[PDB]
């Protein structure tokens, strides 16, 4: 029993980091085979930072204008590409801890690991969620760009995030690995503001579940509800509407407990409207919603 | 900016993690140089449950009653003897991937890192702190003992917690790598229970002082304390007495901030008597104690390992 912001190990991916220099500036990249990947913000200059062309940087750039160092070792650049926010330096030799992997987009209510790393070094794991804003509220510091984001089901690593930016309020944004953002984000210094964020109900009912499968019960009431009331209910809260596919996705936790999912809706109405009241759920005193239904099956079972 | 519950990075751990299985029994061990340390309950039958007799039951074992299995391959032992509450399979093999390591043992209210494993396989990892009453509050499933607690410090892994058990309230019991027991447990399925808990107070301060550096401040206020007047409010709130060596390691974190301890602590105590007053501080509506002030610093400064 317990139930913990549990991450992946993240030892296949700390064997991909690198550092990534041009000019002035230094980042991490994502060595992955003979390729290492890099937030392409990485060639813009002092006066670049607000309306850079990335592909006239880029086409005045050598090779050997890219300075990447795997621990001690310099690796040589032989070509580069970019595809949309991403730089993609093709390198000479491949990485010998090369994982099984795929690049994965995902979608908000998403979890994900983040290794935060600085000059290519790791500093720490943590969990994250893709906020519906298409933010994410990770724990970053200058340099920490390149940074990536993957999940590792079963012993291959989806990589879904690397980070590029920081918003004016603390929270971050980035692109998945085809270097696509997430979101109406640019990398680009002009004003930029994410949309109003919300509570990711999926997740809070996901929650609820652990939390009776833990053996807590008392938030529990003897009422149910529509789908369309819950919605009117929840969406005063500035929570998420909840969608018969998050219903439908709910179903193997609900058949566990023996709560229909209707039911939880109910619970949770409840709790909106009357708070914790002293007590806590799964050692917090807020609903929490970074963890998905498949994470709660993942941790619980 | 940000604060998050962060976790060493695992990797030099990962590569440690082996099966062991005697009998019926599998679970998880560490692979370090030509040793495999797991929990010693690993020999124990479904009838040695309640009242086993360790010494009686290893004189019976033979180096091939231990299966030891590192990723695909069976590891040989060769001598096997315990320390303490710890078995220790010596194996043909060194670990090709043995990290610069040592053990030490931690002090309640310190942190670490945990890697839950399940059938020698890493599957995730998370931070925990040693409770004032000696247990941690983990994740772990069936199959998860001898998972194992870590710290980093220069490149140099310092194994601190092996898994032992789960009391009847859902937190959890261990050892160091020594085999020592945290707090008054035995490995033996006889009646035991976690006693009262407390707040660690200095982790809370620290995690006060991290919301202060990303922009939280609502809590602050213009008054300052003492010593003796706060841990008369700790002591009222269960709240782990307040020492100057406390006051002392913080001290960092009050000049990078311009606010005092016992200013923080006047804050505290507010808090305390009066609650947050429907405010959340770094997105918690709790006061958070598992972050102790090396965490803060080294999250809010980027170490790197
Ligand atoms: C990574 C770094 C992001 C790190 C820094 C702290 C945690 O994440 N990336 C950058 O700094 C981005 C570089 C551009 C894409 C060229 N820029 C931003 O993140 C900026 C920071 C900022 C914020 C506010 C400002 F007024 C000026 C700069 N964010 C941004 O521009 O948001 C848009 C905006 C909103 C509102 C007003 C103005 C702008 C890095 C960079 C180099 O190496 C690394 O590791
Ligand atoms: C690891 C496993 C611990 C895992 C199980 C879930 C998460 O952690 N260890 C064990 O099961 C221990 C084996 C003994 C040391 C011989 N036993 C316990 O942990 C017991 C389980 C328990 C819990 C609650 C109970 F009510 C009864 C039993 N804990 C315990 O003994 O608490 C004391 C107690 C209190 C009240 C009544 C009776 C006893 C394992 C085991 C094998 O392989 C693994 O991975
Ligand atoms: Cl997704």
């Amino acid at each position: 029993s317990g139930f913990r912001k549990m991450a992946f190990p993240s030892g296949k991916v700390e064997g991909c980091m690198v550092q990534v220099t041009c000019g002035t500036t230094t980042l991490n990249g994502l060595w992955l085979d003979d390729v290492v990947y890099c937030p392409r913000h990485v060639i813009c200059t002092s006066e670049d930072m607000l309306n850079p062309n990335y592909e006239d940087l880029l086409i005045r750039k050598s090779n050997h204008n890219f300075l990447v160092q795997a621990g001690n070792v310099q690796l040589r650049v032989i070509g580069h590409s970019m595809q949309n926010c991403v730089l993609k330096l093709k390198v000479d030799t491949a990485n010998p801890k090369t994982p099984k992997y795929k690049f994965v987009r995902i979608q908000p209510g998403q979890t994900f690991s983040v290794l935060a790393c600085y000059n290519g070094s790791p500093s720490g794991v943590y969990q994250c969620a893709m906020r519906p804003n298409f933010t994410i509220k990770g724990s970053f510091l200058n340099g920490s760009c390149g940074s990536v984001g993957f999940n590792i089901d079963y012993d291959c690593v989806s990589f879904c995030y690397m980070h590029h930016m920081e918003l004016p309020t603390g929270v971050h944004a980035g692109t998945d690995l085809e270097g696509n953002f997430y979101g109406p984000f640019v990398d680009r210094q002009t004003a930029q503001a994410a949309g109003t964020d919300t509570t990711i109900t999926v997740n809070v009912l996901a929650w609820l579940y652990a939390a009776v499968i833990n053996g807590d019960r008392w938030f529990l009431n003897r009422f149910t509800t529509t789908l369309n009331d819950f919605n009117l209910v929840a969406m005063k809260y500035n929570y998420e509407p909840l969608t018969q596919d998050h219903v439908d996705i709910l179903g193997p936790l609900s058949a566990q407990t023996g709560i229909a999912v209707l039911d939880m809706c109910a619970s949770l109405k409840e709790l909106l409207q009357n708070g914790m009241n002293g007590r806590t759920i799964l050692g917090s005193a807020l609903l929490e919603d970074e963890f998905t239904p498949f994470d709660v099956v993942r941790q619980c079972s």
